[PDB]
């Protein structure tokens, strides 16, 4: 028997097989979880991608900017898992920031519409997804979104850092809401995962700072962590952040 | 001599004489600073308010959602303080969240359009004001914005809390940029001011919500040369409350 | 199959069946783990308590102030689980502060001798237990100690709070060392357990002080292979309370 | 007129002219502060050291392990500043950890008696000094101790890191006590100050991470910060930590 046996879990954020949500999905199904999956735009592609998953799973469309997608999302899931059934888990692995706000572009050159669009997608959508889905979730359930420690500024990450700080603050509020349904809300703050010279420097220090090391080619440790929060072995943790970063954020040098 | 003697400081955010920015300006002027002041919509009203300060100061219009007010800010400021002169301090004391994402409204019912507008005015504008004014600031200078500790979730504050968390993240990126200019960037996270009961109890030294002067003082401390090694950071002017659980 | 199936786990700190360590052990045994258990002074009494667990387990004496109990611990553990075998988990659920530095006594009136003894038993022993048992642990293993969030000051807890702050600092240094062994080291910061009212109110999911099982579960989660990328860290088993201000 | 005019301030922790407390003393006197100074053992040396200070100041003996020194400390200060006078400021710049617990020695090889002695001197003494001195302090007053950010483990620092975490937790409690007298208690978390290859790496990254840079040969920025807290321009901050580290702790890379 597996970690997530009989639990019905919605996973968003699969675009390729390198996506963190592919591995979360992969590992959740390995542990006996019944998935519903959502995707944004390139649906034809992600049909073939999610076929490379261990088990079959209905695939729905969900642009988190789209207001019709959100209002219909409860009924579409319910149809997909069968009326009378409910979700025990929800995975948010969605994030986007335009290259105007992340990377080489100077922090001060990002226009607000672009920053606004990235904050919409990477932080606010955690609330509106929880809002869509909370009415069709069982007590004991668990919502989990993906994070990248924003405690300190770093190069490149720029406005995506700022989006992740907003996400964290959003997580604490969603938990207030989720808790009235007896449902937990947490973030997994992951280390860098391989989905210019400066960026190599960060990733390098990550493995060096990590007391147990950090392999950027391996997404499984993060998938596992998420399934831990989706399981029942972490039942008194909510509003919170769990770090799957090799322990790097706990070490200065 | 005064704490800010001979320093030129931009003070944004006066709308009333209850405004934190008003007391900051008042104290900065009490301590010898030369101010330039900015105002949003009600210019005539705050002209009447800004006439209540100890000393006179130029009043520029600044709506931080307005791209033309931003790209022209440097030039307008220069004209006020005189060419060749640069600012030594900038006060961001601007916030706004529509009532749809702050108050009695449930946290899930705030439209993005409204939360995006609040985050624009409360967070992103700390960066775009720095962007504008950094070219016209002196080495050793200081940019300070107003904060309310968002490390934990709380009733009512809702998406403004989310705004403040973003500001804190922005402040750390603004100090990256500011440092290229020899300039500092810090936040004062202040207790609740009457522009709560738990706040005063928790505060080891106590907390008066009817007094903004202790907060104004902490801002001025940051605008001076007595905290020259702190940037990207947050000074808590809160009676100590956030250091205490109960 | 069980969560800890086939894993050998040291559980320290049982003195009663109200002890957090008792429920941890009970749950680890419910989930298929093989235990070795340690006890301080009252060995016969906890023999009687440890007979109340689902499955039987060897009971070693361990006073962490005793240097001879430490240097002999590895050898004694090996003898219990059989040579060639190594532990996969270690539970530090030991704390003590004399009443002179925890309770009604004022914070300034605790002698150092008493605070030093409490910090010895509550903090430094997390390191010396790791020091002892690291040589006899398998790669992929996990060391977990018990914590109570000390990030803010609070009445009564006093110098035990200071102990817990030191533990947290020690845990981060223990994970440095543990990592050389492919082993993890983390703290569970738990809510108040009946071995407060504010705690349940703040907890978004609620907090039952009469139930230690949700905390025991979180410990077991850390002893398993489902959090393999977390070390030097703190998991809060507190109903979410510490994420909420009011 | 200066920052600290008419304020009577006790400064501990001068052993040489490179000490952070020499500069705190130096800068406090420059700003019109009336000092009382304490020292540990080598009193003859620190008499000549403190002569190189701008202004004269009574010099008392204070071993913070010594229980007689502490119980007599209020009366000795009072004699030194004149009966009826009181202290407006107190500076704790004391720290020690034996080399068994700090540097090359493996973390696990430090014996508790040594760690216990370093924790006594670097953390517990902040309480017992506040205890000695609080009865002879004016409302509006300020106690300030020296800190080195312990949020994360780093090499070398080892058990001194642990001592500083204890200090921080102690600061939050002293503020509870100090507040009944209307006196603030804060820490200045300073960057590294020049008072093997690995240690050079830390100091280097400090200046690199510091958005405004960090000069390890210059103690004045830290002295200034302390005088800020000793002044009246930070009157609603207590139980707290101020970082004079160039902004380095706010930056990952
Ligand atoms: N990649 C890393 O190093 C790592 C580390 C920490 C955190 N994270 C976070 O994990 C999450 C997924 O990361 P990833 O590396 O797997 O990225 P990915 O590019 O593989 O996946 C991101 C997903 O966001 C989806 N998306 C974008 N806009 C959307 C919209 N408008 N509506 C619905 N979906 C939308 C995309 O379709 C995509 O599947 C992100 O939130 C990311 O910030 C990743
Ligand atoms: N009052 C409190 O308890 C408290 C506590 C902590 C932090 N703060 C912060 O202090 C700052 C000022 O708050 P205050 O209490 O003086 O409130 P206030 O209402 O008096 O000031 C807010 C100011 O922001 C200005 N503003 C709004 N939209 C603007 C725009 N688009 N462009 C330019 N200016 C705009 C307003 O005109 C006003 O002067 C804010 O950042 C607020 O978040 C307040
Ligand atoms: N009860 C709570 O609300 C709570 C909350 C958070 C954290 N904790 C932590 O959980 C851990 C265990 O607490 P508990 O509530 O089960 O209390 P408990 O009194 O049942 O357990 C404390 C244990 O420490 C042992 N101990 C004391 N001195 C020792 C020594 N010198 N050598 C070896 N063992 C020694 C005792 O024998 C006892 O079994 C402690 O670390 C405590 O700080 C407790
Ligand atoms: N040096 C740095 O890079 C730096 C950075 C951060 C924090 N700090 C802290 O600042 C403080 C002073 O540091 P420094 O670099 O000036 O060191 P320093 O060696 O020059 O001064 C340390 C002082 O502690 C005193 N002392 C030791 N044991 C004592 C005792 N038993 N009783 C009374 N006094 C005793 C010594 O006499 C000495 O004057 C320390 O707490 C240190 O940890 C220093
Ligand atoms: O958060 C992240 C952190 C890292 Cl180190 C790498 C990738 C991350 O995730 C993203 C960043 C930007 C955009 Cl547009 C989309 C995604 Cl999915
Ligand atoms: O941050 C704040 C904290 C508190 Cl206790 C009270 C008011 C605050 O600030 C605001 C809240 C909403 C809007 Cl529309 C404008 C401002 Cl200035
Ligand atoms: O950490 C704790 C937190 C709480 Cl709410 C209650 C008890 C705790 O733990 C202790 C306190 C004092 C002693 Cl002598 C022994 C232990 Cl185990
Ligand atoms: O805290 C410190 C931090 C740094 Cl980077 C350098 C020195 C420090 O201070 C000390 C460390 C050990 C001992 Cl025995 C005495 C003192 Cl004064």
């Amino acid at each position: 028997t597996g970690l997530l046996d009989g639990k019905r879990i919605l996973v968003s954020g699969i675009i390729t097989d390198s996506s963190i949500a592919f591995h979360i999905a992969r590992v959740a199904q390995e542990q006996g979880a019944q998935l519903v999956l959502t995707g944004f735009d390139r649906l034809r592609l992600i049909q073939r991608i999610t076929d490379r998953l261990p088990a079959k799973a209905p695939l729905l469309e969900l642009d988190v900017q789209n207001e019709e997608h959100l209002a219909s999302l409860a009924g579409r899931v319910t149809e997909a898992i069968g009326a009378g059934n409910k979700l025990d888990g929800v995975v948010h692995s969605i994030g986007f920031m335009p290259q105007t706000g992340m990377g080489i572009n100077p922090f001060f050159d990002a226009p607000y519409a672009d920053v606004s669009k990235g904050i919409h997608i990477s932080a606010y959508s955690y609330a509106s997804m929880a809002k869509a889905l909370l009415p069709i979730m069982n007590p004991g359930g668990s919502i989990v979104g993906m994070d990248f420690d924003p405690s300190r500024a770093m190069p490149a990450y720029n406005w995506m850092t700022v989006a992740k700080s907003a996400l964290e603050s959003v997580n604490r509020f969603v938990a207030r809401e989720a808790g009235k349904y007896g449902v937990r809300s947490n973030l997994v703050a992951a280390g860098p995962i391989r989905t210019g010279a400066q960026i190599q420097l960060l990733e390098e220090g990550w493995d060096q700072r990590a007391p147990i090391g950090w392999n950027m080619k391996d997404a499984t440790p993060v998938a596992k962590t998420v399934c831990a929060l989706l399981s029942d072995w972490l039942p008194a943790t909510t509003g919170d952040i769990i770090y799957a970063d090799g322990g790097a954020h706990t070490q200065l040098l």
